[PDB]
């Protein structure tokens, strides 16, 4: 109670001061009125937030019980779901009306990067990732095998760099073909009569489609770069005969830059650990520096002191000679937490903590005002040309919960003195009660929705928890082939396209989690635009630039017109629970893999407040772990345990097997403290144990209650 009272709220000082001193100035909002609206909004919406949480609990207990009385009669099951209000009727057809949305969303198909907002260095990089080097992406990853002397080394390897160049030349041929011949034989480029002219050994050539020439830099007769466009994404050939790569190139080409992460999601949710006012202030401050345009982070390359800042916009000459400008930064969404958790950043008179999702709207809405204009006090950055603020709302269960978000935004808009529908919603489709009512969810947000996205990891976590009592589930790597998930994915696209999303809102698909396996990403992740998704999630800038390749090969707008108005998934498919028909080596492998990934993720969450980590699985595949991959592992094991496939002792023994391995993976991190051999003195080990043995008891299988409590424990113990 260094807490400032305002109405019935008791606001942590660090938050109060950050809001008044940093966030509020320049927004033209009177601070007294701000705080009294925070108070009114919290008092008015809290009881409905609680009622919606109680309803999830009520629905689950009814489902548990139904399974416990009960080979599933699917008609009887649908019926039961209809009677308790889980499965509601599908509304009449409609088209969404959302307006004031930027083209990066309504129109441009391309990769969407997600990043932990608490990590300024990564958050900057992500905003800067709208524009990335294809050469660095190819040279630095396994896309180009290290085969036939193309191995990376201390020095530029010309055998490898020549392979990169060729790979890029073919890409240029496929995306922006010349009228005659190949980019592989280009000797130079000029601009003549406002056309791109490409010099060959024969032969000068224009482009088969001259509308793919977007502009250039430098002199017409001797350009420093050539900007091209295909499928609404830009491609920049940098020309420099004198650069290290350029001198080795037939046309003195130094690099190919792809426009990649057209949008970026600055994440408050599953990729960060933020358990108290101090943690939330850290992320709100980074969100603030992003929208003001002044965020920075000291960066070290070869023991020289650099500063990472936001990219400035990019200046070009139009084909016909005028100057213009393309955005240097990807358009930023912010992902707020969902409806579940409270946070002690504010408590009321009785010391009850305030719902965090309510706070996130208020505070991330407030701070987003700075990126709606340029001024000294707002900073130079403008995030939206149309004045929209873009908020991803995760983990919603059903249309009532969407309507409640929309009402929250509406209430917040009045507090912030913003027009109604300024605050846009990106709806995660990642909970079962949302999937099976998806059209009504879209409908509840028909004037705010800017995206739907299959958050498949959370979605599998809910799948396991929802049917926890039905029997043992299949192994988690066997989920991808189950009818529920295949119908889920097609159904999401169907519903977005039937609601008129094409040309208006993103249809998005999920995250590639194998951070190092890029050759695989480039081979496999093309399926998502081919399925109609105008965007999909990538884990890094490098993965954005690589994924952009797929949007050049697939014409997603043409895909979408060819799928629109076609129903491909049925309710019954969507509701088919992934029940199993295992040898003990198969159970051992599943349990140990789940345990290893749990421990390796939780130990850095609890001990270090890192909410997204790269953690090798049992096969040494480096996986991106966040709360959602945790939700799956801990729910699958709780489900095996529930049904007697494994015992408690089994889980404990596995956890003891793998803790020493995680400790080894983490040695050479000077800040790491081992779990072994004193497992019970490890709050992080106990967290991982609790997530599994209490897993069935967690609401919707969510990991935040145990993780937030354990991280706070850990801070408290670090304090004395
Ligand atoms: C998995 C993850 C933690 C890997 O990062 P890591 O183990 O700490 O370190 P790596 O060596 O692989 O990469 C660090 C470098 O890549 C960049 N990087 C990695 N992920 C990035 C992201 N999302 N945005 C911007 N840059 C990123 C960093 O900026 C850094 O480059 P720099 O030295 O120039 O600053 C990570 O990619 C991440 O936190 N981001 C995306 C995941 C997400 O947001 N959701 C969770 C999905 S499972
Ligand atoms: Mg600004
Ligand atoms: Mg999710």
């Amino acid at each position: 109670t260094d807490r400032v009272s305002v109405g019935n709220l008791r606001i942590a000082r660090v938050l109060y001061d950050f809001v008044n001193n940093e966030a509020l100035p320049g927004t033209d909002i009177d601070p007294d009125s701000f705080w009294a609206g925070v108070d009114k909004v919290v008092a008015d919406l809290t009881p409905q937030n609680q009622a919606l949480l109680n309803a999830r609990d009520e629905l689950q207990a009814q489902i548990d019980k139904w399974h416990r009385r009960r080979p599933i009669d699917m008609d009887a099951y649908r019926q039961f779901l209809t009677e308790i209000g889980y499965l509601l009727p599908e509304p009449d057809d409609f088209t969404i009306t959302t307006s004031g949305v930027d083209a990066e969303i309504t129109t441009t198909a391309g990769p969407q990067l997600v990043v932990p907002v608490l990590n300024a260095r990564f958050a900057l990089n992500a905003a800067n990732a709208r524009w990335g080097s294809l050469y660095d992406a190819l040279y630095g990853t396994d896309v180009i095998p290290e085969t036939d002397g193309a191995e990376k080394g201390p020095t530029y390897n010309k055998v490898r760099g020549d392979k990169v160049i060729a790979y890029a030349r073919k890409f240029l041929d496929d995306s922006v073909p010349l009228s005659s011949g190949s980019f592989g034989d280009a000797t130079g480029f000029t601009v003549q009569d406002g056309q791109l002219v490409v010099a060959l050994p024969d032969k000068s050539t224009g482009l088969a489609n001259p509308g793919q020439f977007a502009g250039y830099t430098g002199a017409a007769e001797s350009p420093t770069s050539v900007l091209l466009i295909n499928h609404g994404l830009h491609i920049e050939i940098l020309i420099d005969p004198e650069s290290q790569v350029g001198t080795t190139d037939r046309a003195g080409v130094k690099d190919v830059i792809l426009e990649s992460a057209i949008t970026t999601i600055m994440d408050f949710e599953d990729s960060v650990a933020a358990v108290d006012a101090a943690d939330k202030v850290l992320g709100y401050r980074n969100w603030l520096g992003l929208n003001k345009g002044d965020l920075a982070a000291a960066v070290d390359k070869d023991g020289t002191a650099f500063l990472r800042v936001l990219n400035r916009d990019r200046n070009y000459t139009a084909p016909g000679g005028g100057q213009f400008t393309l955005p240097g930064r990807s358009l930023m969404f912010v992902r707020n937490v969902g409806h579940l958790m409270t946070n002690d950043a504010i408590v009321d008179t009785d010391g009850s903590e305030v719902f965090e999702g309510i706070m996130d709207a208020l505070f991330t809405g407030l701070i987003a005002i700075h990126g709606l204009k340029a001024s000294d006090v707002n900073g130079p950055l403008i995030n939206s040309r149309t004045g929209s603020i873009y908020i991803v709302k995760p983990k919603m269960h059903g249309p009532a919960e969407v309507a409640f978000t929309c009402e929250l935004f509406s209430r917040v808009e009045d507090v912030l003195g913003l027009p109604q529908n300024t605050m846009k919603i990106g709806i995660m489709d990642e909970e079962r009660r949302t999937t099976v009512n998806l059209k009504a969810c879209i409908k509840a947000a028909a004037d705010r929705v800017v995206f739907i996205n299959t958050g498949f990891l959370d979605r599998t976590g809910d799948e396991i928890h929802t049917s926890m009592e039905a029997g043992p589930m299949v192994r988690k790597g066997t989920m991808k082939s189950q009818p529920w998930i295949l119908a889920y994915e097609d159904h999401n696209v169907d519903a977005g396209l039937a609601a008129g999303f094409s040309g208006r809102a993103q249809v998005g698909k999920g995250m590639w989690t194998m951070t190092e396996l890029m050759a695989d990403m480039v081979e496999t992740k093309i399926a998502q635009p081919r399925a109609g998704a105008s965007t999909a999630w990538v884990p890094s800038p490098t993965a954005a630039t690589l994924h952009a390749l797929h949007y050049h090969q697939v014409d997603v707008a043409a895909v979408q017109q060819g799928l629109a108005g076609k129903r491909r998934a049925t309710i019954e498919q969507l509701l088919t629970i992934p029940l199993a028909k295992w040898a003990p080596d198969e159970i051992r492998e599943e349990v140990d893999n789940n345990c290893q990934s749990i421990l390796g993720y939780v130990v850095r969450w609890v001990d270090q407040g890192v909410g997204c980590s790269k953690v090798p699985d049992i096969h040494d595949v480096a996986l991106m772990e966040d709360r959602a991959t945790l939700r799956i592992s801990s729910q699958l094991l709780a489900n095996w345990l529930r049904h007697g496939v494994i015992t408690s002792a089994d889980v404990r023994a596995s956890l003891e097997r793998m803790a020493p391995l995680v400790d080894r993976q983490n040695a050479g991190d000077v800040a790491y403290r081992p779990m072994a051999p004193n497992f019970d003195d490890s709050i992080a080990f106990l967290a991982a144990q609790e997530l599994i043995l209490s897993g069935a008891q967690q609401p919707n299988g969510y990991t935040e209650p145990i993780l937030h409590r354990r991280r706070r424990e850990f801070k408290a113990r670090a304090a004395e």
